[PDB]
């Protein structure tokens, strides 16, 4: 009975920021953050996020499986014990198992960072992992935060995560086109048929946060009352 | 889950599939879940429903061969897929076999416990998997077991014991192409792990019930005819203890 909303967008578009803001409007609303802290210290452990950026042809498959697993684990745990003694419970996911596969992993495959065997294994693993464990995780709606790759590049410097500081603009441009093809043009098809009827709210977040944040929060409230 | 689950464990080419495929013929309540070795040497993911009508299921990579050729690069990848494909196969047969059995028994060729505590652990110990890879693998494997709880728990284990030299010869007899370069030293390491887990029972697992699961050790070093009778008898006796 919890409504599951995924918040999607490029790296450093502003998703944790916006969603941590939005959480405070209702006691009924909670967030599942993207487990980037677990990725940076594998458990002090290895930094598999950094391994993937420095040696993507070596570490990409390993990173992607750990990434998707940590996300499902965290999403299932928030569903199972949180809210539910609540009038209208909403859970916001920072991204989903669908961006894991169809944006990020897919882009590593198209870049030759994963070979054909690695990609076939990843998809088999993802198909099976989701058909079992991830049934309770189907999305009721998606919020797309769009910001240009230049904005996202600026916001990477501003935030200052060490593993990310060498990300080139052209890398962010590739991830942007994939989001646009998925969530704006809707030309990117998944092997999950329910996803084609999931409503999408696109929000422009290119501006500084004083500029639009009232309209944005309100649009989210409008959007959620519909579901 | 009135179905009794019995795993068959032992080294490569010990004779596990030969024994159990013959053994299961004694009852209609006995079935076997093979190890998905063919899926590992020919890697394939599911086709789209419209694409498969016009496109053949192509032969994919051989991650079994890749692991044997460069274990340091491919071990983690191989072991993750080795365990996934096994769990998928084991759970499906649990859900759909032996619905009209009186005393149903499902034999598993190996288990998720040997995937981790024998094979993957030996790869880590050989430094074919690094600390980050071993941590990820174990975390994954742990989380998956929690999720089923008692779904795949074993009522018993049958250990088929064969010397490294026997297995090495049997690898040659069988003729599986990717196994032909396996040195005796590798088989001997796997041999010591089974003995610790299954015979001396000193190997510690995160799964507490295993410390007390009934185990039957059978020597399969002899030619097949020479001992099959005594074996089948030990097995039937064992099964009635459970
Ligand atoms: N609208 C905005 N205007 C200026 N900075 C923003 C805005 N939204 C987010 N930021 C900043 O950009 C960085 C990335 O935001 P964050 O929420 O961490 O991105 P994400 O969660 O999408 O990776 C942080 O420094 C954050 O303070
Ligand atoms: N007891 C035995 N005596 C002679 N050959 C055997 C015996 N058990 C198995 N074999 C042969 O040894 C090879 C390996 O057996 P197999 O059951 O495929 O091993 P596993 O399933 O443990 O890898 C096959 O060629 C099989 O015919
Ligand atoms: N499956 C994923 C998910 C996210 N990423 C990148 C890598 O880290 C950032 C965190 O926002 O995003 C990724 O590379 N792969
Ligand atoms: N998890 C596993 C399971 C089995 N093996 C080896 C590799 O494949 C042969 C098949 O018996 O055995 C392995 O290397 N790792």
């Amino acid at each position: 009975r919890i409504k599951k909303i995924s918040i999607e967008g490029n790296i450093a578009a502003g998703k944790s920021t916006f969603v941590n803001i939005l959480k405070q409007l209702s006691e009924d609303w909670e967030v599942v953050p993207e487990p980037v802290a677990r990725w940076s210290n594998v458990q002090n452990g290895g930094n598999v996020l950094q391994m993937m950026y420095e040696k993507p042809e070596r570490w990409s498959f390993t990173f992607q499986t750990y990434a998707c697993l940590s996300r499902i684990r965290a999403q299932l745990a928030s569903l199972n014990g949180k809210l539910k003694d609540a009038e209208k419970p909403v859970l916001f996911f920072e991204r989903s198992v669908y961006s894991d596969r169809y944006i990020f992993a897919s882009n590593l495959y198209e870049s030759e960072s994963m070979n054909e065997t690695e990609w076939t294994i990843y998809q088999d693993w993802h198909d099976w992992m989701n058909n079992q464990f991830g049934q309770s995780l189907e999305l009721d709606g998606i919020i797309y935060l769009q910001a240009t790759p230049e904005t996202c590049l600026h916001r990477i410097y501003l935030r200052g995560r060490n593993e990310e500081q060498g990300i080139p603009l052209e890398y962010l441009e590739k991830l942007h086109y994939k989001h646009e093809s998925w969530l704006l043009h809707r030309t990117l098809k998944t092997n999950f048929d329910y996803l084609q009827e999931v409503p999408i709210l696109t929000l422009d977040v290119n501006e500084d946060f004083k500029d639009k944040y009232e309209s944005l929060v309100e649009k989210v409230k409008e959007f959620l009352s519909t579901l």
